[PDB]
């Protein structure tokens, strides 16, 4: 029984999950935490939070093999799997690494600095310790590489997209892509004429549009701070605004890179918490800020949806997924209401529906346009991508 | 036979408009250019480009007043209507011009620096030249102060707005608010049981929905630079690409601002111009850069049209309208191409005809969505506002 072990590398932690070649069930799941940091622990399933002061990624890793060897599941990693954040225009699918995939994600890694160093150091930590192991690589900036030049684009001078990259990238994309795959089953569509909005909500948030199979504009930008509002960063904000603050109140650009990153969203307009569910109840019980920063969120939600509706030929459907998407029955009704210019009808029973009803149609029968909640599973896609890239002879 | 003098008093210029009370036709028009600077002129009708050197705004309108005398036309002057740039939170509708509204004005000055008070300056200077002449200022950003907070919120902490100010306000509400009352009749909709897009485009460009009368969503941010991308502004930009910028080429706000604002959007992607006239014939001629702002311009104007439409519950119509939406045959029809999936059909020989043709229905009638051209006129509009204000006893 061949199990594929799945690495997500991040600059503060590293989170795993041990997959099930023939199933795609998870086995085992994980998370190294508060990693370069003084107190550093590894909490398996969370079970019990074992400490492992002043450890580097090679370590935490390291550990987290050890508890693999411990339920004699080591002799049977026959594929690693690894999330990164980034893979510039040089990765439009997932791939075997080698010392050139290597190369090529560190070159491109200055588009995102932190988080793909932190993903190489994972790369380089599971070579060292499984070296006898296929290891593949699944970028969340893959999917998104059909988009046309008039799509990813800024109007920013030429010079900066020709000499130093700048242009969207779009992120989420193994959700997008795994959601999108999922819901040519569950709406009974032919992926080649096709047209789908996916709405990846989570403490990141974006939106996709997917035209006969193919992403053809999604809402993050160069990096994840544009698009949508989410739990802790404001999502689309004015330059001009962001400028003008600046000169009022003396604060720098990486002062407001962390203001507008780790201070927004939900978090800023609410002044409560990034938490959904603690502002649906905050809004239950008569809050006015939780209530605005959730209508915020929603309107933002429905102007980029049916913005992005706009790629599309013909809208069959939209796809509700992550945390929020998943589990706000509020959130996607308001949504949804917010797109009767679209011809949405919600069918409320099956929207009231908890996750734990899985892939489902959210829609009356009478709707222009179908709707449904398909959970993501991106462990799942990467062992898939993984699986299919097993049977290579490189 | 009275007269409405229309003033719009800009950073680097004045340029007027003298209307006929009962016909609202202009009677003679121009413009002091050149302002605050060693050589100023003022050309009127485009008949005599009469040197200026070294004048202020109060010279600079005392010249045209003298212009106005000589042609008989100072006795009949009944009404004077100024353009102002930002009316903050305070103003929701055109008024009469007093010591209160100079106040007022001065107050929400700081929103946008130099254009108040230049138009503030207009208003010294006319107050001088025309004291026992009713006066009126007509904001750009009343027409949107219909906005809800979800529409107008940005995601940052609470407290840029609630004590800095900053949220969206919208611009070119002069013009969305008269194009909007022509189409209900054009269209023959009950204004008041509604939805339309008003897409003005010219060198600036805004979207704007109107639901019920009532401006719902608009494009522009705080300032100008959001939304669409321009003849020379960015429009919508990831603000992780900004500050990943500066840190790459050691630029600052400032800096940026200046590059956001003057040097980006057609002009910056084509390397060519600002011009669409220029940039159609560019395309037309292979130049792929061109076709490439061109796709770009025509891309962000499409996605925000729909996004917009998402603030209606039905969608009636669109209307062009500005420099580009009047005169560009190609740019409105890749526009209206762009969004099929909201069932748009247009009729090419009636999209074909130049704006001679003036209030103009270009879809066919197969189209879910009448789409139409109407020209503009900002200063009409001002007048109107005036002559209504005319009868007011105050
Ligand atoms: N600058 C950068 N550049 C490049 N890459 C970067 C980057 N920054 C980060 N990345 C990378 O991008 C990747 C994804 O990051 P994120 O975008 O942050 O991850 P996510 O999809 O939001 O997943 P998460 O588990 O955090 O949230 P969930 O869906 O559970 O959803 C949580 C939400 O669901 C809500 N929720 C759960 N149950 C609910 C219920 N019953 N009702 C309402 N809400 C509910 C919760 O309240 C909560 O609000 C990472 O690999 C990361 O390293
Ligand atoms: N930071 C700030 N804060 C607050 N307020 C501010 C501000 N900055 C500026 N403002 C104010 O905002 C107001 C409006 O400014 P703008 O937004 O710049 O004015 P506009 O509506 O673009 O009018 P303009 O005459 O410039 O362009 P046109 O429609 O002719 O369209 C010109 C275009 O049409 C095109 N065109 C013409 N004929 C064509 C044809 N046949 N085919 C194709 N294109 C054609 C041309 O090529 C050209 O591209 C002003 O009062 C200004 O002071």
């Amino acid at each position: 029984f061949p199990v594929v072990l799945v690495i997500n590398c991040g600059s503060s932690s590293i989170k795993f999950s041990v997959l099930d070649v023939a199933t795609c069930d998870v086995l085992m799941a994980g998370i190294a935490d508060g990693m370069n940091t003084e107190n550093a622990f590894l909490s398996i399933n969370g079970d019990k939070p074992i400490n492992l002061a002043h450890s580097n990624y090679e370590d935490a890793l390291k550990a987290i093999a050890f508890e693999l060897e411990k339920r004699d599941l080591t002799d049977s990693v026959a594929l690693i799997g690894h999330r990164i954040a980034h893979g510039g225009e040089l990765f439009t699918q997932s791939v075997i690494i080698t010392d050139e995939i290597i190369d090529n994600i560190r070159r491109v890694s200055p588009l995102a600095p932190l988080h793909n160093y932190a993903n190489l150091s994972g790369i380089d930590a599971a070579r060292h310790l499984f070296p006898a192991v296929r290891q593949v690589a699944v970028f969340d900036t893959s999917f998104h590489q059909t988009l046309a030049p008039e799509a990813y684009l800024y109007g920013l001078p030429w010079e900066y997209f020709s000499s130093l990259g700048v242009r969207r990238y779009g992120f989420h994309g193994t959700s997008h892509r795994y959601v999108s795959r999922r819901a040519y089953e569950l709406l009974d569509l032919d992926e080649k004429d096709s047209g789908l909005i996916v709405a990846h909500l989570g403490n990141g948030a974006s939106i996709c549009a997917v035209r006969n199979g193919q992403s053809v504009d999604t809402s993050m930008g160069m990096t994840p701070l544009e698009g949508l509002m989410m739990g802790t960063r404001s999502g689309d904000v004015d330059f001009g605004a962001m400028a003008w603050i600046a000169k009022e109140t003396g604060q720098t650009l990486s002062d407001l890179e962390r203001v507008v990153n780790k201070e927004s969203g939900l978090l800023g307009i609410s002044g409560l918490s990034s938490d959904l569910r603690v502002l649906e109840k905050a809004w239950h019980e008569g809050h006015e800020r939780a209530r605005l920063a959730i209508k915020t969120f929603v309107h933002r939600i429905a102007r980029h949806i049916a913005g992005h509706a706009a790629s599309l030929h013909r809208l069959d459907g939209i796809i509700f997924t992550g945390g929020i998407g998943e589990n706000s029955v509020l959130i996607r009704q308001l949504v949804i209401e917010h797109l009767g210019v679209l011809g949405l009808t919600l069918d409320v029973e099956m929207n009231k529906q908890p996750n734990s009803h899985g892939e489902r149609i959210i829609s009356a029968n009478p709707s222009q346009v179908i709707c449904a909640v398909i959970p993501t599973n991106e462990e799942k896609m990467i062992a898939l991508d993984a699986i299919h890239l097993g049977n290579v002879k490189a």
